[PDB]
């Protein structure tokens, strides 16, 4: 056996996506655009995450670390200072709904 986490990560995954959504003020997740966060740092953030543990990849993190973020899945916040930017990644993303 040599892994690691496995639903943590799915579960980190549905959280920030969520919260996404939730940061536009929608009811769905929405993809994380990480890149807006990475291209434009100085805009858009999360907030509330808890220390030494930054908005990274889930897919990353420890078993712990993980853990670390969803304890506080209530105390985290998206901050969107241009959220007119945004709508492109929610008008790119698809899922289940092929509009």
């Amino acid at each position: 056996g040599s892994s690691g986490s496995s639903g943590l990560k799915q579960k980190v995954e549905n959280l920030f996506n969520e919260k996404c959504g939730e940061a536009l003020g929608l009811k769905q997740a929405v993809k994380v655009p990480f890149a807006l966060f990475e291209s434009f740092p100085e805009d858009f953030y999360v907030e509330g995450l808890p220390e030494g543990v930054p908005f990274r990849r889930p897919s990353t993190f420890g078993i712990p670390r993980l853990e670390k973020i969803l304890r506080n899945k209530a105390k985290i916040k998206f901050i969107i200072k241009k959220p007119e930017m945004f709508e492109t990644a929610i008008k790119e993303s698809s899922g289940p709904s092929s509009g």
